[PDB]
């Protein structure tokens, strides 16, 4: 994947409508059905302090940037087999372009 910045304003809708409902994205944040994802991009996966992943995950251990994380949430399965996030995907490119700028930004 080749990440493009898009609007964090649109990626905002699709991470509240999508993923809110298990990620929160603050410093110190709590862990819902998945982890936390304050400072996500550049940290391993598998790694968030207090979290219990699935070996699967922990196994992956991908460095998370902009391209790898375009290419995870097309399809998580997809990209890590065995994973307990119960995420489809996001097919479209600008979808996941907006996102990823909202994420990039709320996660810093
Ligand atoms: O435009 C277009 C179209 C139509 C539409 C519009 O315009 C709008 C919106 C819509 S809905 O339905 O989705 O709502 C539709 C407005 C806008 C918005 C945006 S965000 O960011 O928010 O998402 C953006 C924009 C707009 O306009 C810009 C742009 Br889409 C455009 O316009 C286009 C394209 C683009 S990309 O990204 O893809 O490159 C951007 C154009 C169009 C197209 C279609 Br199919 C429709
Ligand atoms: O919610 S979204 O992710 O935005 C979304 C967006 C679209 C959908 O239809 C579906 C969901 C609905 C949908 C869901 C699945 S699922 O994964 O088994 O759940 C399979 C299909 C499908 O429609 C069949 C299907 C699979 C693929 S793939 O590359 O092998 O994954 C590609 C295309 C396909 O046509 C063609 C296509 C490309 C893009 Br780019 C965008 C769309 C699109 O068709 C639009
Ligand atoms: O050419 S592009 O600019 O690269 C381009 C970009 C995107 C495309 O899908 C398509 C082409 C492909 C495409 C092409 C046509 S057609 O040529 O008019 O027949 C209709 C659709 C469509 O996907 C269905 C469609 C219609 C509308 S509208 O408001 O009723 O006009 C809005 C949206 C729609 O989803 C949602 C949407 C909004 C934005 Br903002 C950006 C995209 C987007 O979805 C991304
Ligand atoms: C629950 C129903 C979830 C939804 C909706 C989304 N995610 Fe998720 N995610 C969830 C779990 C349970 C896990 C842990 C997976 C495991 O196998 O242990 C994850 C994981 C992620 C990750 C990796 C985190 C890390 O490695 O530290 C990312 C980057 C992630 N999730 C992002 C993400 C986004 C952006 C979502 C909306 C599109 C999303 N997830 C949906 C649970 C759920």
């Amino acid at each position: 994947a080749e990440f493009k910045a898009g609007s964090a304003k649109k990626g905002a809708t699709l991470f509240k409508t999508r993923c809110l409902q298990c990620h929160t994205v603050e410093k110190g944040g709590p862990h819902k059905v998945g982890p936390n994802l304050h400072g996500i991009f550049g940290r391993h996966s598998g790694q968030a302090e207090g979290y219990s992943y699935t070996d699967a995950n922990i196994k992956k251990n991908v460095l998370w940037d902009e391209n790898n994380m375009s290419e995870y949430l097309t399809n998580p399965k997809k990209y890590i087999p065995g994973t307990k996030m119960a995420f489809g995907g996001l097919k479209k490119e600008k979808d996941r372009n907006d996102l990823i700028t909202y994420l990039k930004k709320a996660t810093e």
